[PDB]
């Protein structure tokens, strides 16, 4: 197999046996074979909207099929064969719309020729010997390789956002347009140029997407808010819910309401906890456990059932006893969990078996006790703009460390929390996503009532902290967001992490550390394009990067 998209890929230059994070040989294979066959759907897509008659019908179908190949998102072989076949129908109905639009405007029939993506064809005994030959390793040059694999790693995180957002009734034709512009790019033999702008295109529409999901989320559910929240916990069995979905947050809340089972949060829907519109349940207790690969242990205490409504799943020990009452919904799969059918169009997922199950279950086991404060995200922030900036001028914060991102199970991930533990008393760290989880349990008190640790949110949530910079930079004068006293120190994990950091870039900031290790997938130079660019450098040791902060290098 070939893998290389997350930050855990084996010797950080690929997994080529058996992913680190568990995935088989077969599953990767068939998320190739999947991505190949969404190439073959942009190809003539991509051709429709040239030729001025646009087909939007595959829209959610090419989100939801790069969601699925995500990091810990989808396990179930099946799904990938089941995805496959309907992308070959899709693909072929989108054939024979252009091949008639072509002979109309043209006079003739089409005849030029195609990648294989558009034409290749068979049944699904015929998927695991090609998904073989239509991999990464297909692309030789390590340049052309590093850039359509960078462009489509960023584009599988932007998929997920706009999955979300799609969920929520809220959809730009951009965004859509964009999936298949940049997925048939990586059939096509382009210039270094064109391959980087097509990146840089990416970061940008990361910057729509995200911006759309806030809006979907805060319109939706109110703008997050100061809240604390209860890491300990209470004395009914419990559902837990994981990912982020926060559609799927609203549905079980309310199918939950009255039944004497609680619902807990977990992961990335540790932000649910700071919406107005779900702060109003009082089943809905808290927060359980910590990042998302210390599950198995969580998991299994939790007592409960539990709810996957996106990555990050990880497989089972053999030691491990929930996978009857794992739930998996959305683009998550995992053979032999159940899962939770798409709701339909006006109507809502039905979340009664959980329900049922959970009250067959014991309580959650208290794993600790406590509370995290969070919620401040760009509403928020900007409401204590005032105090915020009177504390820069005083002296009283001294900088801002932005260490937002995704989480990991490698040691060396306790440089973050030893950079936060460490930093001068007079900072304050701003989170988003479960990169938070490694410092957001200390005790790091607050600086005149401000925080010292600011939780915005999910990993899409960064897009608030983008918010903040860009209104201080107004607020200050500046003409550099760069001036402005913020460090970024981001850890990441999987494509969404990667997806954040292009709309950074788009952004314009510049000297961001990024790790705990550099992408696998950048050659050495397209490396140096994005150092040239953008200054992007590794992490160092907790102390020269805290000194080099402190002095805004
Ligand atoms: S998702 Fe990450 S750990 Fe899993 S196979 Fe790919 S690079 Fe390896």
């Amino acid at each position: 197999m070939f893998c290389f998209q997350c930050q855990e890929t084996a010797k950080n230059t690929g997994c080529t046996v058996k992913g680190m994070c568990g995935k088989p040989e077969e599953t990767a294979n068939l998320q190739d074979l999947l991505i190949f066959v969404l190439r073959g759907i942009a190809i003539y897509g991509e051709k429709l909207k040239e030729l001025g008659q646009p087909d939007r019908s595959n829209d959610d179908f090419v989100l939801q099929g790069l969601f699925a190949t995500i990091t810990n998102a989808n396990w179930d072989d099946a799904r990938f064969e089941a995805m496959i076949s309907e992308g070959l129908a899709r693909r072929d109905k989108l054939r024979n719309a252009f091949l008639a639009v072509y002979k109309a405007k043209n006079g003739k029939d089409f005849s030029e020729p195609l990648p294989e993506a558009a034409t290749w064809t068979g049944d699904s005994t015929a998927f695991a010997e090609k998904a073989k030959s239509v991999g990464i390793l297909a692309t030789e040059n390590e340049d052309v390789r590093s850039l359509r694999e960078l462009l489509i790693i960023g584009l599988k995180g932007v998929a997920a956002y706009a999955e979300h957002a799609a969920v929520l009734g809220f959809r730009k034709t951009e965004i859509d347009e964009f999936m298949l512009e940049a997925l048939a790019s990586t059939t096509k033999d382009l210039s270094v140029d064109e391959m980087v702008a097509l990146v840089m295109k990416a970061g940008g529409m990361a910057v729509t997407t995200m911006a759309l999901l806030d809006e979907a989320n805060t319109t939706t559910y109110g703008n997050p808010e100061i809240t604390q929240v209860n890491i300990g916990v209470g004395k009914n069995p419990g559902i837990l819910i994981s990912g982020h979905d926060l559609k799927d947050m609203a549905e079980l809340l309310k199918q939950t309401e009255g039944t004497g089972v609680d619902v807990y949060t977990h992961g990335e829907m540790l932000p649910a906890n700071y919406y107005p519109a779900f702060k109003k349940y009082p089943h809905f207790v808290g927060n359980y456990g910590g990042s998302w690969w210390q599950q198995n242990p969580e998991f299994e205490s939790f007592n409960g059932p539990i709810l996957l409504t996106t990555n990050c799943l990880v497989p089972l020990k053999k030691e491990n006893t929930y996978l009857d009452r794992l739930y998996t919904t959305g683009v998550v799969g995992y053979e032999g969990a159940k899962h939770i059918a798409d709701r339909p169009a006006g109507g809502a997922k039905d979340f009664s078996a959980l329900i049922a199950q959970a009250k067959k279950c014991p309580p959650p086991v208290e794993i600790e006790t406590g509370s995290i404060v969070g919620g401040f995200a760009h509403h928020q922030v900007l409401a204590l703009a005032d105090k915020v900036v009177e504390a820069v001028k005083s002296g009283a914060i001294k900088r801002f460390v932005v260490m937002a991102g995704c989480d990991g199970r490698q040691k060396s991930r306790s440089y973050y929390t030893e950079v936060a533990e460490n930093l001068p008393k007079d900072t304050v760290i701003l989170t988003a996503g479960c990169a938070k989880y490694r410092y957001n349990k200390l005790n790091l008190g607050d600086i005149g009532g401000i925080p010292r640790v600011l939780d915005a949110g999910q990993c899409n949530d960064s897009y608030s902290l983008a918010v903040i910079a860009l209104k201080l930079k107004e607020v200050f004068g500046l003409d550099d967001i760069n001036d402005l006293p913020v460090s970024y120190d981001i850890a990441w994990y999987e494509q969404k992490a990667v997806a954040v950091l292009l709309a950074l870039l788009f952004l314009g900031v510049k000297g961001i550390r990024l790790g705990p290790t550099l992408p696998a997938f950048l050659s050495p130079n397209v490396a140096k394009v994005l150092v040239e660019n953008f200054n992007i450098k590794p992490i160092g040791t907790v102390q020269d990067d805290i000194a080099a902060m402190m002095a805004g290098k």
